[PDB]
């Protein structure tokens, strides 16, 4: 394929590569086809390279569930459609159940292997999206740095901008945090990080004058999504700085696409980034788990119909470029 990547703001979201995935209040996560998933989503997240069966050795691959009758030829047309669209299509490496434990010395082998994938499919880049248990399993912390970095590099010599995102879950990204390796390792590789801010409960920060603002507060949600991304962005009340032009927010869909931390009322979301931007310090966009939650279903069959697209596509793709 070309590689296709984003020079200006985000909307990304990721796409299950498995069907009927129920919900935390009982809702279902259709399979769909790339060519369904909303043009708005410029950013298409492949989920998961894995290890399928630890047999078949350390290397996490990318294998396309036949239950979702695409051919792989036809995949790949897709992915081409997108890019033509001026869309990426990026490889979420980890997930649940991954079984992502690489030891030091696997960096080559899982550097060929992203650029096979890559080349083979068409995508676009690789999100660095581990489930809890693999952020510091065996040597993870190094390996998977060390083979982006070479991929990145092979790719900048035929004039190629490799995406680097990365999907740590917000509590990881304190100062020293278990996510902050991946951080520096790969500072001045990695295009932007898109943090869950979902599924952590109550966590959260404290601010005077305001209080306790956790992740489940809907009373409170503007402040919490404010002060964790101005904390974030200056690197200020213990949390690891990612630059404001490098920061997009990650988000539930819906009520069914994660436990806690979906946003009831928008309005919290526009004035809070409209905050981030008055201070000079705009967001680079947003993220969600997943498109096909926002096709999906709840209990009662009564489709999601898109909403968090509807909520925040023309939002975000109406601000100003970055930089
Ligand atoms: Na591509
Ligand atoms: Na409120």
């Amino acid at each position: 394929g070309t590689i296709t990547s984003q020079d200006d703001n985000v909307v990304v979201g990721y796409w299950h590569n498995w069907c009927d995935g129920r919900g935390y209040q009982g809702g279902n996560a259709p399979c769909v086809e790339l060519k369904t998933v909303n043009p708005q989503y410029n950013v298409v997240n492949i989920s998961f390279m894995k290890v399928y069966d630890i047999a078949e050795g350390r290397i996490p691959t990318f294998k396309l569930d036949p239950t979702i009758a695409l051919s792989e030829a036809e995949f790949i047309a897709q992915i081409d459609t997108l890019n033509s669209q001026g869309r990426s299509v990026l490889i979420a490496l980890g997930g649940a159940d991954a079984h992502i434990e690489l030891t030091r010395g696997d960096e080559d082998a899982l550097a060929a292997e992203i650029i096979r994938l890559t080349d083979l499919y068409g995508f676009d880049g690789l999100d660095i999206d581990l489930e809890q248990a693999a952020i510091t399993a065996k040597d993870n912390q190094f390996v998977i740095p060390a083979a982006l970095k070479m991929v990145k590099e092979h790719y900048r010599k035929t004039g190629d901008n490799f995406m680097i995102t990365m999907a740590p879950e917000f509590p990881y990204l304190t100062a020293n945090g278990a996510y902050t390796p991946y951080l520096t390792e790969l500072d001045g590789y990695y295009d932007f990080i898109n943090p869950q801010f979902y599924n952590q409960g109550g966590d959260g920060l404290w601010i005077e004058g305001v209080g306790w603002i956790a992740q489940n507060n809907d009373a409170l949600k503007e402040e919490f999504i404010y002060y964790i991304a101005d904390s974030l962005i200056n690197g200020t009340r213990n949390y690891h700085k990612i630059p404001h032009d490098k920061l997009v927010f990650g988000l539930p869909s819906n009520i069914d696409a994660a436990a806690t931390g979906y946003i009831q009322d928008p309005q919290d979301l526009y004035k809070a980034f409209d905050r981030l931007k008055a201070q000079g310090q705009p967001l680079r966009g947003v993220m969600t788990w997943s498109v096909n939650w926002d096709m999906g279903t709840d209990a009662a069959n009564n489709s999601y119909n898109q909403q968090f697209i509807k909520d925040y596509g023309n939002f975000i793709h109406n601000q100003l470029p970055p930089v």
